[PDB]
């Protein structure tokens, strides 16, 4: 009915789709670990993915294997708005946020205490 109700419905479906690898135009190969996602959503949060999209003419994205640990946390942030920081992962997440040019995640990492 409302736009808010519809927004929730769409985001819940986007999350479900990413988990199931459905209607996903982004394939991200992180050291043999394959993540499916939506460029629309990646480009929302990451300047790196905005830049990589280009004309859309593309292909899959192979990312450095080092991201495998915490890339899923970043994707979770893109899809939910929550960044699951801990004392143990903060520095790794901060580095990924820098490399992926995710200003909101940088700020959350810096303010983490």
């Amino acid at each position: 009915m409302s736009f808010v109700q519809h927004s929730v419905r769409v985001l819940q479906e986007l999350n479900k789709q990413r988990e199931k690898g459905q209607y996903c135009d982004a394939t991200l190969d992180v050291g043999g670990l394959v993540f499916k996602a939506h460029w629309s959503v990646l480009a929302c949060c990451s300047h790196f993915f905005q830049s990589l999209y280009g004309d859309g003419s593309g292909g899959s994205v192979v990312l450095p294997a080092g991201f495998a640990e915490i890339f899923g946390l970043l994707l979770d942030f893109f899809y939910t708005g929550h960044l699951a920081l801990t004392s143990g992962n903060r520095d790794q997440v901060l580095l990924a946020a820098r490399e992926l040019r995710v200003p909101e995640a940088v700020e959350l990492c810096q303010s983490f205490k």
